[PDB]
């Protein structure tokens, strides 16, 4: 990920005017939609947390967790740490990123800071559900001037996205003020 | 550098008991000694600064600055960012590292933060002098418990090095309390 770290703007867009900041969310959402589309229930939830982190979760299959034969780490870690621009760009430019994967009856958890995993992906428990959750805190060493998420920017885009992605339920929650929206277009 | 950032302990040594912390200095010192050995005056100066950083300077020829033909960045940057363990390890585990190279009539400078160059190596002025200087601020995200340099730990090692590298003068200065030593065999 050092190539992204060296020139963040070339990968995410403008890091000073808020456009790159919001691009972080939309990159994660694109992955979540892809996950949601492969399942039959298809729901994603985007939450703006009070600490100005954002989490995106889907109830899909859960991204793969098995050890990659060549890389020697979990598939999820490979996706997060090897160079849409890819979620690895978001990970690189996040001061913290939490990953939770529910798959095959197991809960997998991992934490990253500035793209660096704090430990290997670990099975911490059991679950009856499936899905992936990523919560990230944009790096304040990279994102300057505009550092807080604008609800309207997210809601507008998620609304547009719902019409292209039929059957996918999209929820947006702002924990700073309690605002909620639900974008679900059932065409097709 | 992510392999280093991922398992700092495996590259530099224990990051909680002060071992790894001091090894950071010794890695830089190895490079400085090599550089000093190739020069005429043969002196390195190791300084513990009051803000808990350490600088190591030599009066050697200056490490190479030209663009690496294959990597496409300065040779110094290649050495600082591509995997003794190598100074790239120190760079990766330093929240800030400042590099100054005096060579071929010019002064060159570069800043890194957590091993990431903030800009390319750049010519900032002219000079008659030659040598290299690295000042590094160990990352406190990595180094825990023992975060302050112990003078005697540095002095002990530097003394051993002065006997082995007998033509080289080694100066140790502590700007916190003014203690200093001069190892020369
Ligand atoms: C590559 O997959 C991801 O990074 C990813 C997938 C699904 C999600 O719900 C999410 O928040 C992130
Ligand atoms: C690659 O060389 C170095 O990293 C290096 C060389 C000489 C020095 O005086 C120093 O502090 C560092
Ligand atoms: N604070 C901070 N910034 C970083 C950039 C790259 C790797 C680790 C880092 N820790």
């Amino acid at each position: 990920l050092d190539a992204v770290r060296k020139r963040p703007g070339m990968y995410i867009g403008d890091t000073d005017d808020g456009t790159g900041l919001h691009h972080m969310v939309f990159e994660v959402v694109d992955n979540a939609i892809d996950e949601a589309l492969a399942g039959h229930c298809k729901e994603i939830i985007v939450t703006i947390h009070a600490d100005n982190s954002v989490s995106v979760q889907d109830d899909g299959r859960g991204i793969p967790t098995g050890i990659h034969p060549e890389e020697g780490v979990s598939a999820a870690e490979v996706i997060m740490t090897v160079l849409g621009v890819g979620v690895s760009v978001v990970n690189a430019l996040s001061q913290k990123l939490e990953l939770v994967i529910q798959r095959e009856g197991k809960i997998h958890r991992q934490i990253y800071e500035h793209g660096v995993p704090q430990a290997p992906l670990a099975v911490t428990g059991e679950t009856e559900k499936t899905g992936t959750m990523v919560r990230f805190w944009p790096s304040l060493e990279t994102f300057t001037n505009v550092t807080e998420f604008e609800y309207e920017i997210l809601a507008k885009r998620l609304r547009e996205l719902s019409f292209l992605n039929s059957g996918v339920s999209i929820r947006l929650r702002d924990k700073r003020d309690g605002k909620e929206d639900h974008f679900h277009y059932e065409g097709g």
